[PDB]
């Protein structure tokens, strides 16, 4: 289980390196933008502060989301259920 | 399971080209953004860089979202567990 | 199981109800948008094209999501698995 | 079960604060804003209203979106499964 935790884990920072680097070089993006807009994107938020402007841009930010939106959700279901639970529970015991 | 797959990546697809079509027509936007637009806002991201302007536009887009949205999660889902996971599965061991 | 269904469509009626009144008032939303946004709200997608500019909109917007969330996805929910899934069911077996 | 909601319900609250506090002070919201922004930004509606406008800001987005979808949408479960729907059960059956 924490083994679950660690592979989503690095595939998740996996996932947000490849939007990160894709955004920078095709949309423009500094790089820090490039890591929170494939975020806000991935967990569904969209602000719409960024948007890609590209065909090419909007080519990969369909598949990008369809690939990406099942790993970033199993990753924070396990880290609410393996990580952040237990602690809080923790938390209720004192010892 | 690889049936339940196929069926359900041709009704995504079916269910894109339907917005595709409608939003190039009733909103005016070239295929490509009709495209881009379904998916931001089935998969509920929203960017809101495109957004319906008529009222034609934005009822379709109310009942869009009810039926397209259950579809396209359904797909997410088994696109990550029965996909995505055996093929991360493969990767840890090699032959 | 379908009155299930007809429960849960008549809840969602109201509460798509509720905000499209109360949009259209506070907010001087046309009511066809107050229900638009109201959608747009609930199921997440959160486009922006409209977003209330009170407090009192934006202090009822809050309470609206917390309550209105848990209702309209168990309607999709009930949608997609009691009405969706048996009618695709039922266009692969001729008769 | 209502235990269950309780603990939820203030962790819910104390995340909401977190947030509040963090974007009135580094972004410059009003406080009554940075409530509204941060349950927009959990829920992930995200009209983009608000997005905030500092790397600190980008940063600490990032880490609250992660931290804080599980939670949010935790309570939003008990809520609707532990509360909303007995009382609409209750209105059933009369007395
Ligand atoms: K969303
Ligand atoms: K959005
Ligand atoms: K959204
Ligand atoms: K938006």
């Amino acid at each position: 289980k924490d083994k679950e935790f660690q592979v989503l884990f690095v595939l998740t920072i996996l996932t947000l390196i490849s939007g990160t680097i894709f955004y920078s070089t095709v949309e423009g993006l500094r790089p820090i933008d490039a890591l929170y807009f494939s975020v806000v994107t991935l967990t569904t938020v969209g602000y719409g502060d960024f948007s890609p402007q590209t065909d090419f841009g909007k080519i990969f930010t369909i598949l990008y989301i369809f690939i990406g939106i099942g790993l970033v959700f199993g990753f924070i279901h396990k880290l609410a259920v393996n990580v952040q639970l237990p602690s809080i529970l923790s938390n209720l015991v004192p010892r």
